[PDB]
């Protein structure tokens, strides 16, 4: 399994939409999937 | 009677809520009421 991502949190602090509150807006970005197949078994547990 | 106060008067200005406008917005916070209730008379006009 191979995870890229972004080694942060980027936070936004947003006075102005929800006027009389403030909404911070933080979003990490990452993904990833299995990058080699061999390399994983599962248990089925059906027949 | 007992004022509390932050000495101050905030504000914050968002020309991106509405866009062609401005809206400016500007607060402070107060409150207060009698602290000592021997210390204020009144004088109804009744009796």
């Amino acid at each position: 399994y191979t995870i890229a991502e972004r080694p942060d949190l980027r936070v936004l602090r947003d006075p102005f939409s929800a006027k009389p509150h403030v909404l911070f807006y933080a979003s990490k970005r990452v993904g990833g999937d299995v990058s080699d197949f061999a390399a994983i078994k599962l248990l089925k547990f059906a027949a």
